[PDB]
């Protein structure tokens, strides 16, 4: 199966609930990262990581070396402004997979795309006209991808019991970051989500 698994983004919002997940499912992780301030320093920890920027692409290739599978949970924190650091980095993600043999990235963007391009808040067009872009590199690149496409990320504890909407808009507007999670390593489990928009969600 899948054994050796890469995240990006691990330090974020979603990326240590991920992390720590990953860890306790017995996955070897490897994480590229800003600063590793930003890591827990006790508990679930990755096997390895890599010091660096995901606009480099000599840290990603040697992030991605040597992997089974790609999580990508890259975002802004709390900037709304421009930004092409998650297509950027999405387009050193892609090139690094093809160098070294990996298929399975799993990667999140956001709800938005889903949605009529008129009705995306103005305040999240920004950020949104990136996740666009790297929703594009993704599809484009031929990999095994799994378009994760969240509503709201709450901070609701871990349940579990969330749904999964293929293809289309699910019947609520939020997920935990701990059950988004959980469904980024679902998605390694199988190969069902291949190809596929996913939109998961559940009500707390
Ligand atoms: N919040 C919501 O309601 C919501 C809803 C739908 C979709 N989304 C999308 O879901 C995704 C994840 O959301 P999130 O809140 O879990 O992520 P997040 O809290 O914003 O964390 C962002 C991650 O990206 C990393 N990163 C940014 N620039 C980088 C770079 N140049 N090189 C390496 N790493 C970099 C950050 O590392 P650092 O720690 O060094 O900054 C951090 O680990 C985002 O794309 C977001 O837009 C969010």
């Amino acid at each position: 199966a899948v054994k050796k698994i890469a995240i990006f983004g691990a330090t974020g919002q979603t990326g240590l609930t991920t992390l720590a997940q990953a860890v306790q499912a017995g996955y070897e992780v490897t994480v590229l990262v800003r600063d590793s301030s930003r890591l827990p320093s006790e508990g679930p920890r990755p096997a390895h990581v890599v010091v660096g920027d995901v606009l480099q692409a000599a840290d990603v290739d040697k992030t991605v070396a040597g992997q089974d599978a790609v999580i990508v949970l890259l975002g802004t924190r709390n900037d709304l402004s421009p930004t092409t650091v998650m297509s950027e980095g999405a387009r050193n993600i892609v090139a690094a997979m093809k160098a070294h043999g990996v298929d399975k990235v799993v990667a999140c963007t956001s709800a938005f795309l889903l949605w009529d391009p008129t009705k995306v808040p103005p305040r999240l067009q920004a950020v949104t006209d990136d996740h666009i872009r790297m929703h594009k590199v993704l599809r484009e690149s031929g990999l095994k991808y799994v378009a994760v496409m969240p509503p709201h990320i709450g901070d609701q504890p871990l349940t579990g019991a969330y749904t999964v909407t293929l293809d289309g808009r699910g019947p609520s507007r939020v997920i935990s970051k701990h059950d988004l999670g959980h469904f980024m390593l679902r998605c390694l489990t199988t190969d069902e989500y291949d190809g596929h928009s996913t939109y998961p969600s559940h009500q707390y």
